[PDB]
């Protein structure tokens, strides 16, 4: 058994140079993010408006093409600006300024990896991104500083070339998840470490990656409780720090000694924005 202390040290001995992050919607509270799904706030309240038999009818090509305006809605909300990164996200940005990180997949959509200052190379949106956008009938790419303006005012974004509907590069369902999903096959072999921070890992394939990684690897789950394959097969160098996920990364950051290091970072960089 190794515990979060453990674990620690292997990072201060450099012993953890190629660290591979998976992480969900729990790292994303903290900063406010509401969920679309979850009653009672002011995202959904909107979406209430429109015709939807669910909420997650957003996220279905027909109703998109049907009608594109509840999808736009939650876009405007998501979008970059409305939300700054938390504490768990720059953790992940001292991470990669250590040159420790190799690569950081993510399930959430609301761009707070991209802010806190990690490279889109590092990173591998599972679910998309708003970061870029795709006309529906010419195919053209635009970054979604593009369609901002339109995003804002509520207006549906149009092509320039034909006039068709451009849309933020998210997966809808039944769509085939990102290019950059293949990187798994390169990165889990590798990794000498992997950390968990704030998801359920129900979704698949997404979960599944979490048995991608060798047995010498410590899996390290930072989480509200133990779930998905962590649970169903444990590994003898897993560690599981039960409980807040804000909480449980300081308690991190300071087994580290980094947070003379981590509070400095989060005043620079909530500063500017
Ligand atoms: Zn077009």
């Amino acid at each position: 058994k190794l515990s979060l202390q453990d674990v620690a040290e292997l990072i201060r001995a450099r012993a953890c140079q190629r660290v591979v992050v998976m992480v969900g919607a729990g790292i994303s509270t903290p900063s406010g993010i509401p969920d679309f799904r979850s009653p009672g706030s002011g995202l959904y309240s909107n979406l209430q408006q429109y015709d939807l038999p669910y909420p997650e009818a957003i996220f279905e090509l027909p109703f998109f093409f049907h009608n594109p305006k509840p999808f736009f809605t939650l876009a405007k909300e998501l979008y970059p600006g409305n939300y700054k990164p938390n504490v768990t996200h720059y953790f992940l940005r001292l991470l990669h300024d250590k040159g420790l990180l190799l690569r950081l997949y993510t399930q959430n959509i609301d761009g707070l990896e991209r802010v806190s200052g990690i490279p889109a190379s590092k990173l591998v949106e599972a679910h998309g991104t708003f970061a870029s956008a795709t006309c529906t009938v010419c195919q053209r790419p635009f970054p979604g500083e593009d369609i901002r303006a339109d995003v804002m005012a509520d207006r549906v974004p149009r092509c320039p070339v034909c006039t068709g509907v451009v849309k933020p590069d998210i997966v809808f369902f039944g769509e085939p998840l990102p290019q950059r999903f293949l990187l798994h096959v390169v990165d889990f072999p590798m990794a000498d470490l992997l950390l968990i921070l704030g998801t359920s890992l129900e979704v698949e394939p997404f979960a599944s990656l979490t048995e991608a990684v060798r047995s010498s690897v410590p899996r390290l789950l930072i989480n509200r409780d133990l779930v998905g394959p962590l649970a169903w097969h444990p590994r003898s160098r897993d560690v599981a720090q039960l409980g807040d996920v804000v909480h449980g990364v300081e308690s991190l950051v300071e087994l580290l000694g980094w947070t003379e290091e981590m509070r400095d970072l989060v005043q620079r960089e909530t500063g500017k924005l």
